């Protein structure tokens, strides 16, 4: 499912992501935009052979099991197919785990190189949330 900008923001707020570990809702929308483009089915193979899954392009190396990432962990205890569901609940649950560590939303390359430092608030602008 390809989300709308505001639709998604609204859904993430519902899931306890607005200012989660100090990161306002616009940061999360911005990340989704440049990670998946709001498409929950986005998958992307990494050079190391791990695969990024879903709306927030969560990685098989650490967070989920795709059954083909040798030497990996599954710290969110989920199949990576759980991350392509149009119900964003496992993506968001697993995001809270990733951001709660020590590198924050710097774990998301697209956030760091495309959101960090921006007027991220623009991503929830004109959204009835």
């Amino acid at each position: 499912k390809v989300f709308g900008r505001c639709e998604l923001a609204a859904a993430m707020k519902r899931h306890g992501l607005d200012n989660y570990r100090g990161y306002s809702l616009g940061n999360w929308v911005c990340a989704a935009k440049f990670e998946s483009n709001f498409n929950t089915q986005a998958t992307n193979r990494n050079t190391d052979g791990s695969t990024d899954y879903g709306i927030l392009q969560i990685n098989s190396r650490w967070w989920c099991n795709d059954g083909r990432t040798p030497g990996s962990r599954n710290l969110c205890n989920i199949p990576c197919s759980a991350l392509l569901s149009s119900d964003i609940t496992a993506s968001v649950n697993c995001a809270k785990k990733i951001v709660s560590d020590g590198n924050g939303m710097n774990a998301w390359v697209a956030w760091r190189n495309r959101c960090k430092g921006t007027d991220v608030q623009a991503w929830i602008r004109g959204c009835r949330l």
